């Protein structure tokens, strides 16, 4: 047993291995009720110890679609008390360690910090401070209301971070040596923290992998799910009415906003624009006018974040998760894909530079190349564009290691560096298989934790002459300049 004095109580955590980890500390109070949709509220202070040996229950989620969910395996806690985080450190009484924050993804509706694929102990012995933490989620976390603040679960965000700052140094962290980091959602997040005044001086150092800051929900079709998502459960679309819906009832009518959305929404319901594709994620945050004014991209054109140290990248074949494990693949055909970049407003041919590059050569195939660039490889390109003249570094990094899961049909599908960061690989057999090769895990789970310590993960910064990234895979990781250049040309006036 070790107890900590955080700055509203001591907590009791446990030393073992050589590692001391605290699971379940409160930041936030109970979102019960009318407060799923109040702003983050500090936990009520305590005299005693508090426990905190285990996790906390994690904030509600609906179950994964089943394909998707057999390759990513959540674990669920029951409870109300979900708004805590997690710190591992190898001394509490240590000064001066690098932090490492990590936002978890999962689209906005999925996810918690503490999934056993997350655990901080690789970092810790590595001599780095690793905090993990729940934000609130789906319709809680991000539907937009009259009667409420939006985004909570980026408030909530805030919170934890403000959490970090006051009080990491009792657990041996600088709090002015923060790295924040995500994946996905929590990638997309920390671009959206980045671009807003309200979170400055909360992190010293990103680490994007695989989103950036083209994840909002405009403001009228944020209404429109709200409307949708009312109508559905037979009552108003306030924080006043969903504060008394059964979370079953609400997770159950969010699973099916969600379903609807992804495949192709039908217009008498959803309005031409959504019906029209005019959101990716329906709980992605909002453009509020408070915490987003803007796509986060525009702020980071304009400025936001060029004093934070940057290391960015995707997976060779992200959208490949989304379209390969249901046999989706083999029915598209050539005029679904001309037809799909004729509303990025390019030609049929466009498809051949896919072919040429190694990208595809059945529609389906080729497809999948095209949305991973629109959604993930060209606007991670598109932040670092913006960086040009920043005087904060960036690098990149491409992951190119193949899973052979489900017969070798993912490739470097999204999520699929996630255990090489953690050192968990023993954890994502599911995804990766049972035997990854642990040395990619080695190197890449170094650079991290040398981009933490430094700032610099250990190759050459990124710049738009030589646009030169590390790629990732397994027997060899090594550099390459402007990968899939004719496919990245075809983007450059969309
Ligand atoms: O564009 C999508 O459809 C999408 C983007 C990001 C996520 C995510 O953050 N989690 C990974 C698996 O859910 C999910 C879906």
């Amino acid at each position: 047993e070790i107890v900590i004095r955080t700055g509203s109580g001591d907590v009791r955590g446990s030393k073992e291995n050589g590692i001391a980890v605290f699971r379940g500390i409160p930041y936030a109070e109970p979102p019960v009720g009318a407060h799923r949709f109040t702003a983050p509220r500090p936990p009520r202070p305590w005299d005693g110890v508090r426990d905190a040996t285990e996790f906390s229950a994690t904030a509600p989620r609906p179950p994964y679609p089943e394909a998707i969910g057999a390759l990513l395996i959540e674990r669920f806690i029951p409870g109300d008390d979900y708004l805590t985080l997690n710190v591992w450190t190898p001394d509490p009484n240590a000064v001066g360690l690098p932090v490492m924050v990590w936002i978890h993804g999962g689209a906005f509706t999925n996810g918690s910090g503490s999934e056993p694929v997350y655990d901080g102990a690789a970092f810790a012995r590595d001599g780095v401070v690793f905090v993990s933490f729940n934000y609130r989620l789906g319709i809680i976390g991000f539907a937009d209301l009259p009667d409420a603040p939006s985004n909570r679960g980026l408030l909530d965000q805030i919170a934890a971070l403000e959490w970090v700052r006051d009080n990491i140094a009792r657990f041996g962290g600088d709090p002015g040596n923060v790295t924040v980091f995500g994946e996905s959602a929590g990638a997309m997040s920390v671009c959206t923290l980045m671009a807003t005044p309200r979170a400055r001086g909360l992190f010293r150092r990103a680490i994007l992998q695989s989103g950036a800051g083209n994840m909002a929900v405009a403001a009228e079709d944020a209404t429109t799910i709200a409307a949708v998502i009312a109508h559905r459960l037979g009552v108003e679309p306030t924080a006043a009415a969903l504060a008394h819906v059964p979370v079953a009832q609400l997770l159950d009518v969010q699973q099916q906003v969600a379903q609807e959305i992804q495949g192709a929404p039908d217009p008498a319901v959803w309005g031409e624009r959504i019906a029209g594709g005019s959101v990716l994620l329906p709980f992605a945050p909002v453009i509020d006018g408070e915490l987003l004014s803007q796509r986060p991209a525009e702020a980071i054109a304009g400025g936001a974040g060029h004093d934070v140290d940057l290391l960015f990248g995707t997976t060779t074949d992200e959208y490949r998760l989304f379209l390969a494990p249901t046999g989706l693949l083999p029915f598209i055909t050539s005029d679904y894909v001309t037809a799909h970049l004729a509303k990025s407003g390019l030609d049929a041919d466009a498809a051949k530079a896919y072919t040429a590059e190694g990208r595809g050569e059945e529609p389906g195939d080729i497809l999948a190349s095209i949305i991973t660039d629109q959604v993930f490889r060209i606007p991670a390109l598109r932040i670092a564009e913006s960086r040009v003249d920043a005087p904060a570094r960036t690098f990149g990094y491409e992951f190119a290691w193949r899973t052979p899961q489900l017969d070798g049909i993912l490739g470097a599908c999204h999520a699929v560096e996630l255990p090489f960061v953690f050192r968990t690989l023993d954890r994502a057999a599911s995804l990766v298989g049972t035997n990854p090769p642990e040395e990619l895990a080695e190197t890449v789970h170094n650079a991290w934790v040398r981009f933490a310590t430094s700032g610099d993960p250990g190759w050459p910064a990124w710049n738009p002459e030589t646009r030169s990234v590390m790629r990732f895979d397994h027997p060899v990781s090594e550099m390459v300049t402007d990968p899939y250049p004719a496919t990245r040309a075809l983007w450059d006036g969309v």
